[PDB]
């Protein structure tokens, strides 16, 4: 395939809308910053989750601590470590890559890197703590629907059961977004 | 919270962009049709997956058979049964709800219902067949990143391991989108 022409329709606060012609076909893309989420597992197999209101659905959803990659030039896991601290007041000595997910491949370039933080330390000075098995059962019961949350909860669940393994921080993040950030539409 | 004012910025082919003022805060929302995906598991624990090019990432991704809810008034599982047939040429006698996922809760109202189709029959007249365990290991290895795919693969993996259970077709789909379809911006 090949992009014959790109046309920017709208630039917003956190994303930009663009319309391209391909291969001929029309493809409207939503350029996003990209984001990072954290699955902080403690010594007893529990992870913290936040209950946040999502205007898109008009209700609160259970999710993993997460943030947008809106900090130009800042390393993803640095962003992730900051959000973990600010969201649930936790510092972690060990960071690994749990799972990368492309949220809506159909119309957006957003990709989210989910980290697995361990060696937890309570620092600083709404949310709840869930045993991984429960968080997982909550997913399968529809109580956790946020795609990022589902991916992280079930991934660490595969790890906690010995089925799979975490990964190094230098693991390549293939689809990390760059378009919107490259615009640098701020001043 | 409360929407003080909604402003439609752009209506596209498969989604519409809208900007609302809330509670005051600005929230730009991408109205989507919603979609359905299928995890068709055969008598031996294998599921079919398609390899499709995603312009948003400029490469091909491994995904579950899926379709947009662009068929006005058509029941979701009917849409799902049609896509399963057209995508991998399979008919299924048993349909259950596996998992619902809200793709990018941060800026879109898109929600996807993932079904678990069993009692498979090859009908009709690129894709591949994967043992659930492998598909799962592929997710944890980053070879499967599509959020819908990750959610479906790992969910059916929790079911195949006896950890969780599928669900009835009448299971409420809380976040099923309605905004864009309610516009009926076609003729
Ligand atoms: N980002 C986009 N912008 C404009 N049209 C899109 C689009 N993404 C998909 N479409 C389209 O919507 C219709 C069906 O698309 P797909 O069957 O590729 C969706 P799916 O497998 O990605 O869920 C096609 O006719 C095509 O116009
Ligand atoms: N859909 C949207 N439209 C306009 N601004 C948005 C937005 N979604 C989030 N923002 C915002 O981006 C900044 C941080 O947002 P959040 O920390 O709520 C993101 P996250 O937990 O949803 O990943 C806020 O200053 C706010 O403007
Ligand atoms: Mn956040
Ligand atoms: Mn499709």
């Amino acid at each position: 395939f090949e992009t014959i022409s790109s046309e920017t329709l709208h630039t917003g606060a956190i994303f930009a809308l663009r319309r391209d012609q391909v291969r001929i076909v029309t493809r409207e893309v939503v350029e996003h910053f990209g984001a990072v989420a954290i699955v902080a597992m403690d010594d007893n197999g529990n992870i913290p989750m936040v209950y946040q209101y999502r205007h898109t659905y008009g209700r609160r959803l259970w999710e993993l601590p997460a943030g947008l990659l809106d900090v130009a030039g800042e390393p993803p896991h640095l962003t992730a470590a900051r959000e973990l601290r600010e969201e649930v007041g936790l510092q972690a000595s060990t960071w690994q890559v749990l799972v990368d997910l492309d949220t809506a491949p159909g119309f957006s370039d957003e990709s989210v890197r989910v980290y697995l933080a361990t060696g937890l330390r309570e620092v600083g000075r709404t949310m709840g703590w869930y045993p991984i098995a429960e968080a997982a059962r909550r997913v399968l019961r529809g109580e956790i629907v946020n795609s990022i949350a589902i991916a992280g909860v079930l991934a660490v669940h595969a790890v906690t059961t010995g089925f799979a393994q975490p990964r190094p921080l230098d693991t390549e993040w293939i689809d990390r977004p760059t378009a919107f950030a490259a615009r640098r539409a701020e001043r």
